């Protein structure tokens, strides 16, 4: 099947926050799409600001510190355009006090599963191409790949914030 692809909701991966921050937070100043942020992420970002050092360690520190800072101010503010999901497939809306990992921690699976919360197919939509809303935003070629041959469109950050406008 061929896919139609509408732009609304935007799944970033990790590396998307420690590498691409301002261009997140561009596109969320936009209002034209939803910032679906997978819970895992978060998790990670928590995990990676915390630390358990090198040079680039102490870099990658401060990116995922400024990250969490932005994600908790948006919500704080109730921003419209942000929404974290949990693996379960909750939405919430308040991430103000999170369940922290035991220890530090490969999140394709989630993400994708995150991606896949908003291909929201139905019997009746075919009696033809293929609705998707969802795209993910990643600098990973695998990943990538897995999304692509999951009918999940795909861009890069950069490229996706050019196209955006």
């Amino acid at each position: 099947m061929e896919l139609e692809i509408r732009p609304l909701f935007l799944v970033p991966d990790t590396n998307g926050f420690i590498d691409h921050l301002a261009s997140l937070a561009r596109l969320l100043e936009s209002r034209k799409y939803i910032l679906v942020v997978p819970l895992i992420v978060i998790n990670c970002l928590d995990g990676l600001a915390k630390g358990q050092a090198g040079g680039y360690a102490r870099v990658v520190q401060e990116k995922a510190r400024k990250s969490i800072e932005f994600l908790e101010q948006r919500f704080e503010s109730r921003d419209s355009c942000l929404r974290a999901l949990t693996s379960r497939g909750n939405e919430l809306e308040s991430i103000a006090f999170r369940s922290e990992d035991i220890t530090g921690q490969n999140n394709d699976d989630l993400i994708l599963s995150c991606c896949l919360h908003y291909c929201k197919d139905k019997a009746k939509d075919f009696m033809i191409r293929l609705l998707r809303e969802v795209v993910l935003l990643t600098d990973d070629r695998n990943l990538r790949v897995k999304a692509l041959t999951r009918n999940v469109p795909v861009r890069d950050i950069p490229a996706f914030l050019t196209w955006a406008q």
